[PDB]
């Protein structure tokens, strides 16, 4: 009843190795995304480890591990690849889409290098939670379909349970795919990848008419738009290597990510990021550097000037998405020239007071235009800003009522803070999945107001 195709396998030879998953010991399904499975047409009976732990294949699957390369922390790292995941197959849906089924943690691969080919329970739970949270925030992302755990030992800093995440995504094409064949001096493979991407994901681009220029221009636009969205909700990726940049502009590879709590422009959650290369505030600059590295691979067949003209549009596109989203976050229904100084004043104020990001904007969503109605060390400086802020809201013509309603639709009540995920991971390891299911449910309504500790500070 499910339709899989062998598109990547048939059309992109020599980009992969065919292999099957390596099952874990006593693997069992612990969580599956019931909403997504209905969207995908998956029979519910399939969840009663099977395919979710790589122990069986569904008809039409032809599993393979893709090769790719990357710049890691700004330095060429050579060949990477699907070192601990398997593309099981590509599913065609009724709307004409294809969805990759990628099993993360499926075992050793020719691209595992010196790693064990496994994932652990805590990292797969964090990835599932964050990817689902990002989707309900309206931010392009890979999706999480299932998690299996096992009694198989996997060693990181402690001994942990081996686990697998079934990831689904429209594509796993990364900037690092193009780099891989460019620095192998195989410029025709690079063009083949670009042609494959345009044929399946940009099919309105009529063949040859400025094909690659308009395509790359749009690739720049989607990555600028993704970063703008991260910035407004306080998402720090942590590992923006070129092999983790989705060509389509989806959030990809959830490792040492972090949703901002205290507002900290130079916030770093990657423990190995010594220089803060992937600090929250460098994400705009880093994404542009990643696009420049992609632009280098395309120069064999795209005029180097049209490449730089696409790269020059990055800042305006990022600024437009960012500015429009923040103005909704600030309740600015029109556009006054007081708006930039007002925001810059708030952020510099928020950074000196270490205000909680999500809470600051959610509380600001209760603002009444004519009312001046204590989380700051310098209340005098807030009332001064809050007054000049409120005077600008008066110009907006619009009511108190549904200015607050617009703000509550763009300022989340709940985000996935590190301590919420950790609580679900702890209970999960003890064999209690209630907190993991509870947290998943809450994250499907990030803009609803809450009674419980899902909107609170980390206890500390
Ligand atoms: N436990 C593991 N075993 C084998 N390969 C891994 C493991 N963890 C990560 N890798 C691979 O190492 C690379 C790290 O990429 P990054 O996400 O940029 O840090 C990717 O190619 C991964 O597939
Ligand atoms: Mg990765
Ligand atoms: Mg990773």
């Amino acid at each position: 009843t499910l339709s899989f195709i062998t598109r990547w396998r048939d059309e992109l030879p020599a980009t992969y190795t065919t292999l099957s998953p390596t099952p874990l010991n006593n693997a069992r399904l612990i969580w599956h995304n019931a909403e997504l499975a209905n969207t995908l047409g998956i029979p519910s009976s399939l969840f009663k480890a099977g395919v979710w732990g790589g122990e069986t294949l569904l008809p039409g699957m032809s599993p393979l591990a893709q090769v790719y390369s990357g710049h890691q922390f700004g330095v060429w790292a050579g060949q990477l690849g699907d070192g601990r995941g398997i593309l099981l197959g590509e599913q065609r849906l009724a709307d004409g889409t294809t969805m990759d089924w990628h099993l993360k943690g499926a075992g050793l691969t020719p691209y595992s290098r010196m790693g064990d080919g496994r994932a652990v329970l805590r990292s797969t739970i964090r990835e599932s939670l964050a990817s689902e949270a990002m989707h309900y925030l309206g931010i392009p992302t890979t999706r999480a379909l299932s998690i299996v755990t096992s009694d198989s030992p996997v060693y990181r800093e402690t001994v942990e349970p081996g686990a697998m995440l079934m990831r689904v995504a429209p594509s796993h094409l990364r900037f690092g795919h193009f780099e891989h064949f460019y620095y192998r001096r195989e410029p025709e493979k690079v063009r083949q990848l670009a042609d494959f991407a345009i044929r399946h994901y940009w099919s309105h681009l009529a063949d040859d008419e400025d094909k690659y220029r308009l395509w790359f221009t749009d690739v720049v636009a989607r990555t600028a738009s993704l970063i703008a969205q991260w910035q407004t909700v306080g998402f720090a990726h942590g590992v923006m290597n070129t092999d983790n940049m989705s060509l389509l502009g989806l959030t990809l590879d959830y490792g040492p990510f972090g949703f901002l709590d205290d507002y900290e422009p130079g916030f770093i959650c990657n423990h190995s990021d010594h220089q803060g290369r992937y600090s929250f505030d460098n994400q705009p600059a880093v994404a542009l550097w990643n696009l420049q590295r992609l632009a280098q691979t395309l120069s064999p067949f795209v005029a180097v000037d049209a490449l730089n003209e696409a790269l020059d549009s990055y800042q305006q596109v990022l600024l437009t998405h960012y500015g429009q989203r923040m103005r909704q976050k600030l309740g600015f229904m029109t556009e006054q020239k007081e708006d930039n100084a007002l925001l810059n004043e708030l952020f510099s104020l928020m950074a000196r007071e270490r205000s909680d990001y999500t809470r600051t904007f959610r509380m600001l969503s209760l603002t009444e235009q004519h009312s001046a109605a204590d989380e700051f060390i310098d209340r005098a400086a807030f009332d001064d800003w809050f007054a000049r802020y409120r005077g600008r809201l008066q110009q907006d013509e619009v009511s108190d009522s549904e200015r607050q309603q617009l703000m509550q639709s763009v300022n989340p009540a709940l985000v996935l803070r590190n301590w919420l995920a950790q609580r679900a991971i702890e209970a999960a390891e003890k064999g209690d999945m209630t907190e993991l299911h509870r947290l998943h449910e809450a994250l499907r309504n990030p803009f609803s107001d809450r009674d419980d500790d899902y909107v609170s500070r980390p206890p500390d």
